[PDB]
């Protein structure tokens, strides 16, 4: 059976003081049957590693929120896979909705980043999802197919991939996603991955839910047959992120 | 008379070990009449601060290679001015040629970033410059005017601004800029700032040269009347960056 994956995307948040307090809480988490990652900002990755230190259970690992399309060189403002590996970071998000929406990350850029990450041995959390206009006009499945076809173009091996479904339509719009709707989207993603690859590959692929996750709804969502964990937003900046990890046990 | 400014842009380069060695050299620099900044990647800022420690000569300060357009929040992959201030970083590059060229930073995004940086108390190194096609078609001045007009739109106070002129036409093209050509571009920039503001403001504004700078040419360039220091690329990842600082004495 698939090992569950619980990620905490800090986004553009954190201070030295707030992260010190938060990581002190996370060090109290004694064990997990799931993979557990937190994704601080690039500015905070080394600090967060220092805060964890060695006096912890080895439940939490650290990931990046983004990776450069290129390796080292004349890429002002960018951070490369090789730099991350030097820092002992073995995972990154790619194609988060916010980067697609705000920073001109196209499907083709996302493909480039997935390939770059996987080639450098990183675990890549590929983010996909449709907007409210797309959902309301019946294009959910068209969008998921396009995003997968393009993001995974010439990507042969999914062993180090995880897919996060972001119900963009249900984030900040006043519209709310039910667990049933989440499950339906995850089942469809898995079904398309079967077509693009095969049933063995799709059966092994973790598909994590990247909508609104809190301590109040995580236990219901994780039971859904095609939901294999979470990519958590704001709830990952609170000690009760531990309750979300516990739901995945 | 203007205080000179020597910046070292590391771009997307560095490892823990290589930076440890480099900063150990930079700590040997005993004094400078110039402002001195190094701009590591965001991943490396806290480690570079560690390596300098708390008993060095106080010659070097640390800057960022980029800042977010927005403050904290749901901006995956971005690092904000407020985050930089929390880490005691007081300076950033904005509008570097590589970000304009590769990451879709328009003049309007650059304006947004200059305003956001300055409003948060950061010293902003605004980068401008024209391409080889622009230079060869006679558009150098048109391009500089446009870039300044847009980047400084509604920017009233230039006390925390520095401008870096990047002769993009002379970087990676096989075409080489002479110090005379650099001087001519710097003089034009200052002349246009006079028109946009006034001669007091333009006489106080540092305009630093962001073309090819090494220990072999820095002494000739710094003597130029309108060249007030440097934004150095690859030469800033070597101990001999110290020789470039020394040219600005
Ligand atoms: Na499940
Ligand atoms: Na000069």
């Amino acid at each position: 059976s698939r090992k569950y994956f619980v990620g905490g995307n800090f986004k553009c948040n954190g201070t030295k003081e707030s992260l010190k307090t938060l990581i002190d809480s996370f060090k109290q988490v004694e064990s997990s049957n799931s993979e557990v990652y937190v994704f601080p900002t690039s500015l905070h990755i080394s600090l967060v590693k220092e805060f964890f230190g060695n006096d912890h259970p080895g439940v939490f690992k650290i990931g990046s929120q983004n990776i450069s399309c290129t390796g080292n060189g004349a890429f002002t403002g960018e951070v490369s896979c090789e730099m991350l590996k030097d820092m002992d970071v073995d995972c990154s998000l790619v194609g988060h909705s916010e980067r697609r929406q705000y920073y001109s990350e196209t499907d083709q850029i996302v493909n480039n980043k997935v390939k770059k990450g996987l080639e450098n041995g990183l675990k890549i959390v590929l983010c996909i999802g449709e907007s409210l206009s797309e959902r309301e006009t019946g294009k959910t499945n068209d969008v998921i197919q396009k995003q997968l076809t393009e993001a995974l173009k010439d990507v042969s091996d999914l062993s180090n991939l995880v897919i996060a479904y972001e119900p963009i339509w249900a984030i900040g719009t006043g519209v709310v996603a039910t667990p049933g709707q989440a499950q339906e989207a995850h089942a469809f993603i898995r079904e398309y991955v079967t077509r693009m690859y095969n049933p063995q590959v799709s059966s092994n692929l973790r598909i994590i839910y990247g909508g609104s996750v809190t301590p109040d709804n995580c236990n219901e969502l994780i039971k859904c047959a095609d939901i294999d964990g979470f990519l958590v937003g704001g709830a990952s900046l609170k000690p009760t992120f531990a309750k979300i990890i516990e739901s995945a046990q």
